């Protein structure tokens, strides 16, 4: 088991949340709220060859998902409504995944995640013309 996406991750910058959410309708007391909750972020990855298994947490909330790269599979945006995922690789340590609205319509939302060099992973979140930036480290 070789160095991968692997491991447990905790936040250290977030650029842009409190924009994405607005984006996304979100009220501006919540938003508040919600910039406060993401400073405790934390991400527990186990990556096995093309599968993954993805924990994402605050304080008093936290969501997995289990994917394997090329199939799809059913998530939620990051305002909770659920969507159809499809993830796929950009080069050796970045995916890019594109999701689709099961019921409604709303903004064009995106996730990538990229292990960095120098140890760092970084997840982009984007709604329309919005990018929000989460930088984490080893925990
Ligand atoms: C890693 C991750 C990111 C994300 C961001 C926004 C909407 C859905 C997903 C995730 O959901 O892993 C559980």
């Amino acid at each position: 088991h070789m160095p991968n996406f692997s491991g447990n991750w905790k936040i250290i910058r977030s650029e842009n949340f409190e924009e994405l959410l607005k984006v996304l309708g979100v009220n501006v007391m919540l938003r508040k709220i919600a910039v406060a909750a993401a400073s405790k972020y934390a991400v527990e990855i186990k990556q096995e060859g093309d599968t993954f298994y993805i924990k994402v947490s605050t304080t008093v909330y936290t969501t997995e998902i289990n994917f394997k790269v090329g199939e799809e599979f059913e998530e939620q945006t990051v305002d909770g409504r659920p969507c159809k995922s499809l993830v796929k690789w950009e080069s050796e340590n970045k995916m890019v995944c594109e999701q689709k609205l099961l019921k409604g319509e709303g903004p064009k939302t995106s996730w990538t995640k990229e292990l960095t060099n120098d140890g760092e992973l970084i997840l982009t979140m984007t709604a329309d013309d919005v990018v929000c930036t989460q930088v984490f480290v080893r925990e």
